[PDB]
């Protein structure tokens, strides 16, 4: 298992536009097109993306070129992060996957926001960190992904995922 494999499983891979769990146009294996409500914006914010004419349709080669750019940018956004980076830092391997996972899901900024729980998982107080992050709209809306996530901080492998 790695971080492509575990947020392939999180997010799926859909062709087609379609609207994610708070409604908004996405293609792929998560990727965000545009919060706005307008179908047009998102075909056009796609074929901005893919380089082409795409009539809101893409090939699993142009899905997965899009993950891997995201998932790259999701790692070098953290390191970027005056907050994000001292913990990246200090996690092992599989949790840092699950810190990767929670940026890919709401971006570094709403990341950031998980300051108490942050501070736990860099002093390396799994339990605690794992009761706290449950605390908060992101385990109340996506408790799934959300349990498969914390269960991968609290514990270190990756049980949630198997
Ligand atoms: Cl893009
Ligand atoms: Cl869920």
């Amino acid at each position: 298992m790695n971080i492509f494999e575990m947020l392939r499983i999180d997010e799926g891979l859909r062709l087609k536009i379609y609207k994610d769990t708070e409604g908004y146009y996405t293609i792929g294996i998560g990727h965000l097109l545009t919060k706005s409500p307008s179908l047009n914006a998102a075909k056009s914010e796609l074929d901005k993306a893919i380089g082409r004419n795409t009539n809101g349709v893409i090939t699993k080669d142009e899905a997965e070129k899009l993950f891997n750019q995201d998932v790259d940018a999701a790692v070098r956004g953290i390191l970027r992060n005056a907050k994000l980076k001292p913990v990246y830092d200090s996690l092992d391997a599989v949790r840092r996957a699950a810190l990767i996972n929670m940026v890919f899901q709401m971006g570094e900024t709403g990341v950031a926001g998980f300051a108490n729980s942050l501070r736990m998982l860099q002093q390396k107080r799994w339990d605690e960190a794992a009761v706290n992050l449950a605390k908060s709209r992101w385990y109340n809306q996506t408790p799934n992904r959300a349990k498969r996530v914390i269960t991968t901080f609290r514990t270190g492998t990756w049980d949630a995922y198997k």
